[PDB]
């Protein structure tokens, strides 16, 4: 077999993205400032945290052993615990003691056969009293919210009718639905893409098959009261590059960004139109709506070139690190338009953004309030020349928040220091009662100066100033999504405004 | 109440010493080297590490919660298993969420009534199938060797004479037996020291109740054929000075140091002999044994003033961190001499040492090799200029080991380097076959450059040379002792030579 390192090597291991691997417990955090008392619940977020070295060099930080971080709060006080989703990769690795799955979504690279090949890596959704940790590739592991056991992966009572299931599942606050699907849904290269949803009860309601103009990544999708909303990233998928050790992913300049939109309810496969933005990268869903003409406003982050840029074209053309940004777009959809091609969106703010939150209460409906990353290259804000050197590779940076009022359009920005980044945010709701985007946010801090996380918590009456700040004495690597359950939501949801 | 403070503040609790109070699991622990995949056995250490905030401004290092780390080692790989005792005082404090029990060993200083006070902090022994959890004022925790679960409070089945427990009981390599001993044995300021052993079947054997000529502080003991022989640091308790909130120990410039001498088996109280040496601190016992002519041999760390300077005389008196250096120094005693005051010892090496460690397959018997701590202030030996600013305080500071062979009086010194200090060093026989002092050292060090520990591993044919540096992403804060648990050991103790 080729040869296991027993040390983590490369820059996508190096500095503050060096592998912790810890599991455990850390109780009563240390916290400067105060914790409001009346916060009550857990925030859950998932990171790659690869357990065992890569016999792939350069192993990009998707593919990293999805690690759950629960921070749990009452009265004030928060505890930390943490623990491995026990992925079949996971658990064959921990048995023999070295790597065994090789490169991202490429089974034609694997030292043994895998049934999942899922790192659980990419997002920690609350469903019916059970954790789904979730990857695009593979269905849900299910886990424990309370001790982070893995039961196993997850198949919904076995009426999961896709091999895959999104990372970014919709909760309808609404009809209490959780609004799903999952593309390749029938295997490697499948233009096959199922869109399924399960009504409050655990019964599957939505199943449609539905095919895909490319094998294109479909990372997020939207939901509005009447439609489902399917944005393609020009990243296509050829099998018989895979069989030879090539890439799962390949961007392609020729072809338009799609965005497919399939009534919500009782639709055929070929109900879905297939409008053709102009060519450009997919980001995040912030929430999609129907106005008053009944027209889809889609909130997205959008590129007008490839944000996965260790993925290029057949050429090798592609941009370079730190030089692509993402913008606030809103596109305008009509399903009742025979016109496929799309105007060039108009954009909601200036900012370099991704990882945009609303409150989840209006989710599927018109929303007023985003929270989101914001990357600002403006001198001061980012120490690069102390930050660059401990940071390692592979993850996006994030030198603050932003809260865009889309009434008054009134924008706050939270930045945390010049030797400090962010991850993605929460929003929490400040009671059952409380109007739109009232309350705190919290977000997760690489602190390069001590080399260890913070988690900020923040009033959104003034975003600017830290309520509280929770000091952890380890790194918690940059990670990718997470989501508040609180207490008071006995379905892990909150309550339709 | 006292206010608890919500983070931790002060020199003690700063930089290298700023708690991180994680319990779990860090497996495949990255190695640089090569571990000897002929290393069967688990590293057991214990940390005073403070669960909660002290209500006690500058609390002493020696009253922090008992942490115990396993490293379990098998063909060449290693785990990380790490958790507190559950004390009576964790247990209560975690129930409460803030600190209760007061000042060190001042049960009239503490915010509720303890039955045990222990932090468990000192040592981590195997017995009979299970961990012993030691600190002096108390019995001993049981633990799970595999777990490290709390059994509890331990009174070897209703065996245990005694209301304290000693750090440092003996274990004889040819009778099997743990040599036991406790003083302040009968409450707070009692003079009363209950010796007792236990046979490998666990049945109790010796119990001799004796007398102390002050109540001063025996931390240590050494145990011949046919002696047990108590060194009393001129550490002395008054119980109505603790009763006004005053510290339990004060030094005493006015007396020796007490040296008793007791015969091993079948004694009365009255049969020891109080020799008196020379003014000073006794240290650590290497070890001690009876010669040709059967006069004892006690080899031993001791200093002329008090290493604990934070516990001065009556009058504020006392040396100044760093000031008082502990010397290797050689006891002679006759127990049939009638000549109380005793020579000032000679010294086997000029280090300023301590920590020391023997092949314990000659404990009790005559020992031609010893492995120690070492503070060399030789210019570039430790860059004091980086180190001091990141260590914190109330720790002892060590920059190599030092292997004496006590027959050609060679010296082997292991310098970690400039920017690492270290703990006590544990002895591994090669295997059972190994001569004496032939075999693996291990010491966790203190990186201060990445502000992580490291476990090295070293071979006695060469100890200035790394076989093996074990990574740990984590600080493990500076800690007491630890002991080495042997696979091929049934009973968890090596077989004599
Ligand atoms: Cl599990
Ligand atoms: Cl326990
Ligand atoms: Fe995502
Ligand atoms: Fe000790």
């Amino acid at each position: 077999l080729p040869p296991a390192p027993r040390y983590f090597q490369g820059e996508n291991t190096a500095g503050f993205m060096r592998p912790v691997r810890f599991e455990g417990d850390i109780t009563n955090l240390e916290v400067v400032g105060e914790i409001p008392k009346s916060i009550e619940g857990t925030f859950y977020r998932v990171m790659p945290e690869p357990h065992l070295p890569s016999f792939i060099p350069n192993d990009p930080w998707f593919n990293g052993d999805g690690n759950i971080s629960g921070f749990y709060f009452k009265d004030g006080h928060v505890d930390l615990k943490q623990r491995y989703v026990r992925t079949e990769k996971f658990v064959r690795e921990a048995e023999a003691r070295r790597s065994l799955l090789g490169k991202y979504r490429n089974r034609y690279t694997d030292l043994v056969e895998f049934k999942i090949r899922s790192t659980a890596n990419v997002n920690i959704v609350y469903w019916r009293g059970q954790l789904l940790a979730l990857k695009e590739d593979s269905p849900p592991y299910a886990m424990d919210p309370e001790t982070l056991e893995t039961f196993g992966v997850y198949d919904f009572d076995g009426q999961l009718p896709s091999l895959t299931f999104t990372a970014h599942p919709k909760f309808d606050p609404v009809t209490r639905e959780m609004v799903c699907f999952g593309y390749e849904a029938k295997g490697d290269g499948t233009r096959d893409i199922c869109y399924y949803s399960f009504g409050p009860d655990g019964k599957i309601a939505e199943t449609v098959w539905l095919v895909s103009p490319v094998c294109g990544m479909i990372h997020d999708f939207a939901v509005t009261e009447n439609f489902v909303i399917f944005p393609i990233i020009p990243l296509v998928c050829d099998v018989e590059r895979m069989k030879q050790g090539g890439d799962h992913w390949q961007w392609d300049y020729s072809i338009p960004m799609y965005i497919g939109v399939l009534p919500r309810r009782g639709a055929q496969g070929s109900d879905v139109k297939w409008f053709e933005a102009p060519h450009g990268f997919a980001g995040h869903v912030a929430n999609a709506f129907e106005d008053d003409k009944g027209h889809i406003q889609l909130q997205m982050a959008y590129a007008k070139d490839n944000v996965f840029f260790w993925w290029p074209d057949a050429n090798g053309k592609g941009p370079r690190p730190g030089e692509v940004e993402a913008h606030f777009a809103n596109f305008v959809l009509d399903y009742q338009s025979d016109k496929l091609p799309l105007a060039e969106p108009t954009y909601l703010v200036d900012d370099d953004m991704e990882f945009p939150r609303i409150d989840d209460r209006v989710a599927t409906r018109k929303h007023k309030h985003t929270f989101f990353c914001i990357f600002d290259r403006k001198p001061g804000v980012t120490d690069f020349e102390f930050v660059m050197p401990r940071a390692g590779g592979g993850a996006p940076m994030s030198n603050g928040l932003a809260h865009l009022n889309h009434e008054t359009g009134d924008i706050q920005r939270y930045l945390p220091g010049p030797r400090k980044l962010t991850g993605e945010c929460i929003f929490i709701p400040r009671n059952s009662e409380a109007a739109e985007g009232d309350g705190y946010v919290m977000v997760l801090l690489a602190n390069y100066e001590d080399m260890c996380s913070e988690l900020a918590v923040l009033d959104t009456k003034d975003l600017t100033n830290e309520v509280a700040l929770i000091k952890l004495p380890v790194r918690l690597r940059p990670g990718l999504h997470g989501n508040w359950v609180d207490k008071s939501d006995v379905d892990g949801h909150p309550a339709p405004l």
